[PDB]
């Protein structure tokens, strides 16, 4: 009864998190005009954000494995909300202030995104964990899309680009108050372990890193998740320009309507993919214990041919291409929630924050330092799509390799929880 309200609070804070991530991307051309900057500086904003995020994710993993998770989350939320509200007041003489404030936003969001799913892990069990993680990753893409559209509409109505950063910090003191009042910090593995036992002690951090590098299920699911994130990021970067150029060749248009249509499509396939993936994995898991990574691999390698045929279909019509991309993105998007589950049952509750931090670092590094840096390098159009398909096939092989090792690793972790094995 109280854990449902905790899940509602965490879903709301996740929606706010991605809203604050994308509210500056929904206002980008007026930023490019205000500070007198070219094309590279928007990529510099996003690069500073993701770099601070990746560098400060391991620190908050190490802190959330050993200290009060609710206090660190409250501090992170208060920090990024305060620095956003302060970043609203930057004059046009200094752009590096905007860069530094984006870095601090990245720090706070790294804190929250590293620590938050461990509470959902420690409050529920298998199927209910799967459904509440489904709600969490329902909250991410609606948050991103609504943040873009809210920044854009607030800038259009108010007339100043600064007001795009003034909408989100007002909904941040509410999240801090809710996280202080409603959420109560659960023990590390309260439902995976009886209450009469002494609490589990966190060992050294080097032992945590060696133990997280010695199990193959977690590493291979992280590599599959990395490949999926790379494929989706490159596709979202490439698709609107491709559809515009297709309508240029046909002659319909000699970036607003197609952009909003593709944004609606991305949001709807995100929520439908998370829902369908959790549903199929929960259905199949009872008759097959290795069904989560198999469903991940089926989603990835069954999304591959729909996108592969959309390029051939785009010459004839547009509606069939839209439909086929809508069908492929769902199978691309099951993997978020299913990979979050696969992480949260193969890792000891004294290592889940470090596992989330390592997964964040690996995924964001090999996806976002690679796609806008190598896709644009090899593009300047079919070899980029062939590289995308090769990475997708490698991710499918990684998810099958996860399916080989998921039983032994889940058993070893659940026996380590019960104290029957000692490291
Ligand atoms: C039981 C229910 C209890 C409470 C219910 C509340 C739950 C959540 C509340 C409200 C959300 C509903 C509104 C629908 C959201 C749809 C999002 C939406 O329509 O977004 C508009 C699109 O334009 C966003 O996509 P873009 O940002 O363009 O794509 C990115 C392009 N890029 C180049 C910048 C990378």
């Amino acid at each position: 009864g109280r854990s449902a309200l905790i899940v509602a609070v965490l879903c709301y804070i996740n929606l706010l998190n991605y809203m604050d991530r994308f509210t500056v991307a929904g206002v980008l051309p007026d930023i490019e005009q205000f500070f007198n900057i070219g094309d590279s500086s928007s990529g510099l904003i996003q690069t500073v954000f993701i770099s601070s995020y990746m560098v400060l994710a391991p620190v908050f993993g190490y802190l959330g494995d050993r200290y009060n998770r609710k206090y660190l989350m409250c501090g992170g939320i208060a920090f990024w909300s305060l620095v956003t509200l302060g970043s609203s007041f930057i004059p046009g003489e200094h752009f590096w202030l905007l860069l530094l404030t984006r870095g601090l936003v990245g720090v706070g969001e790294a804190s929250y995104s590293t620590i938050a799913p461990t509470l959902i892990a420690d409050l529920f069990v298998a199927d209910q964990r799967s459904r509440m993680l489904s709600i969490f990753y329902f909250a991410i893409p609606v948050g991103s899309g609504l943040g873009y559209i809210a920044g854009s509409k607030v800038k259009d109505m108010a007339g100043d680009w600064h007001w795009a950063l003034r909408v989100t910090p007002g909904l941040g003191v509410v999240a801090v108050l809710l996280l202080f009042l409603v959420v109560r910090e659960p023990p590390r593995g309260a439902v995976e372990r009886h209450s009469d036992l002494p609490p589990l002690n966190p060992t050294s951090w080097w032992a945590d890193l060696r133990a997280l590098a010695r199990n193959p299920s977690f590493v291979l699911s992280s590599l599959g998740f990395t490949a999926v994130a790379f494929v989706t990021g490159s596709l979202a970067l490439w698709a609107p320009a491709f559809l515009l150029r297709s309508r240029v060749v046909l002659g319909e248009t000699p970036s607003s309507s197609d952009s909003l249509i593709f944004g609606l499509i991305t949001c709807l396939t995100g929520v439908l993919g998370v829902g369908l993936g959790v549903e199929i994995s929960r259905r199949l898991r009872h008759s097959n214990p290795r069904a989560d990574p198999l469903v991940c691999a089926t989603g990835l390698l069954g999304s591959a041919p729909f996108l592969f045929l959309s390029l051939a279909c785009a010459r004839g019509s547009i509606v069939a291409t839209y439909i086929f991309i809508f069908i492929g993105e769902t199978l691309l998007s099951m993997n978020w929630a299913i990979v979050a589950d696969i992480l949260l049952y193969v890792v000891i509750p004294t290592r889940r924050s470090t596992a989330e931090a390592f997964q964040i670092v690996l995924s964001h590094l090999l996806g976002d330092a690679g796609s806008p840096y190598l896709i644009g390098l090899i593009s300047d159009l079919q070899f980029s799509l062939m590289l995308c398909a090769f990475v997708g096939a490698l991710g499918g092989a990684a998810f099958l390799g996860t399916a080989i090792f998921i039983e032994a690793d889940r058993r070893r972790a659940q026996l380590h929880v019960q104290g029957l094995l000692h490291e």
